[PDB]
């Protein structure tokens, strides 16, 4: 029955749960966060396995697997009752509301109605403004966690839900921990800010037995060139964080970048026990034995002889067996196919590098941040190593296509520019470089000069509804 479907629905959108948080599918690649959910319940990483599950049975749910949202949620409800809370009603709300939904979704009416009905006793109970929701400090952090884990696209989002909570209790421990975690993140080649290095400093002093943040604030500390007392919160840590592989790797991380490569490897591999199925963990040693090669290369001037030649060579086949093995355990963990396919390219290997570009050109149910990506590495290799412009011209079109602000922006643009001015020097004619640059002065506000270039293409090419479309919008004014 639609008719009752609809109607339950209306109720469902009253709810605070991850349901109603607005946290979209397509910002994440599922596996990927799955396995980094998966981390933070291992030995007690966090204090809060309350909210993980929450979020886990979501992430299930997004992947097509309600049977298993289920179980997380009984996982959750068990964190409640084992607790044996005077609140427990209260704390049990977003866990409710995510039942209700997940039930919806599996045509389980009756039930769903039974958690929107406990959802509904408790709030009247407790005289809420509201019929089915129950504003709480609580429930703004839990929506800034489940924001901070769907990426930069949300950051804003969850610094605010943050901000709503310490609002309340402006030094409740876990409150300071989301607030300077999101900081953190919202800080970060930049140059990077330190904006969170005092948010971070007071988490730290609410949390003094915590090793997450403080690994974090270790970091920054980095960041800043103090590295020093970074590393004294490292030492602190070590011995605590030992099967905690979501926190080796971020020391790891530590290590990596003072160029510690040993002992990066070492938490890496302790983390790696933890979790043999993480694709990121497989990742990043990838990344640490590329860090290495490339050091050792500058060092020798591109010319390694003996024992280096020999390291330089182990560092290599390293590298390429960790990219693959992450590869191997998320089909879509794009980043892992770049790398490998540009380290193909930069030892000559062409054939190689373009069958990895090509898997990962047609990558379906990937983010647009790393289809972006994706085309602007292809572009590059197209452009610096098999020489052909008008293949990157494509490319960097299609990276500003799916995502015209990040980071890579600048060196899109610029790009384009560049090979599409050298072709019209030689073809004024040519559309596919007339219509780049028409894209670009557009992406850029220059309207009189996208105008002109859209014109001239239009004229080539008179039918082609890209180029009426654009210059439509241009006319605008």
């Amino acid at each position: 029955s639609e008719i009752r479907k609809d109607t339950l629905k209306a109720i469902l959108l009253e709810l605070e749960c991850h349901f109603t948080w607005n946290l979209l599918k397509e910002d994440i690649d599922l596996f990927e966060v799955e396995d980094t959910i998966g981390q933070q319940l291992e030995f007690l990483t966090t204090k809060s396995r309350l909210a993980l599950y929450n979020l886990l049975a979501y992430v299930k749910h997004l992947k097509g697997q309600n049977k298993d949202a289920l179980e997380c949620l009984e996982q959750a409800e068990e964190i409640i009752q084992q607790e044996h809370s005077d609140k427990e009603e209260v704390r049990s709300l977003v866990t409710w509301g995510n039942y209700a939904w997940v039930y919806y979704h599996m045509d389980q009416l009756e039930e769903a109605q039974k958690y929107t009905g406990k959802i509904g006793n408790v709030c009247k109970k407790l005289s809420s403004p509201s019929n089915y929701k129950l504003e709480c400090p609580e429930t703004d952090c839990e929506k800034g966690w489940a924001l901070l884990k769907f990426g930069g696209k949300y950051y804003q989002k969850a610094k605010a839900a943050f901000e709503k909570a310490l609002e309340v209790e402006p030094d409740n421990p876990e409150f300071n921990i989301g607030y300077a975690i999101t900081v953190y993140r919202l800080d970060d080649e930049g140059s990077v800010k330190s904006f969170s290095l005092g948010p971070l400093r007071k988490a730290v002093t609410l949390n003094p037995d915590n090793s997450y943040i403080k690994v974090f604030l270790a970091l920054k500390l980095q960041d800043v060139h103090a590295e020093a007392e970074g590393e004294k919160y490292i030492e602190e840590i070590l011995d605590q964080i030992s099967s905690q592989p979501y926190v080796l790797r971020y020391a790891a991380k530590f290590y990596r970048r003072k160029n510690s490569w040993n002992k990066a490897l070492e938490l890496l591999k302790k983390a790696l026990e933890v979790t043999p199925t993480s694709s990121f963990l497989h990742h990043q040693m990838g990344l640490c034995y590329r860090a290495q090669m490339i050091q050792i290369k500058k060092a020798t001037h591109n010319r390694p002889k003996g024992k280096d030649k020999l390291k330089v060579d182990e560092l290599i086949s390293s590298a390429i067996f960790h990219f693959k093995a992450a590869m191997e355990r998320d089909s879509m963990f794009a980043f892992a196919y770049t790398d490998l396919a540009n380290m193909y390219a930069e030892g000559g290997q062409y054939s190689n590098a373009e069958d990895i570009f090509r898997k990962a050109l047609r990558l379906e149910n990937i983010t647009d941040d790393h289809k972006h990506q994706i085309h602007y590495h292809y572009g590059r290799f197209q452009e610096f190593h098999r020489k052909s412009e008008n293949t990157a011209i494509h490319h960097y079109l299609e990276a500003l296509k799916v995502k015209d602000r990040s980071p890579l922006r600048t060196k899109l643009t610029s790009a384009l520019k560049k090979l599409s001015t050298k072709r019209l020097c030689h073809n004024a004619l040519d559309v596919q470089s007339l219509s780049a640059l028409g894209f670009v002065y557009k992406l850029e506000g220059e309207k009189r000069q996208a105008a002109e270039y859209y014109e001239k293409a239009q004229k080539i090419d008179p039918e082609n509804a890209e180029f009426l479309t654009a210059l439509c919008e241009l006319r605008l004014s």
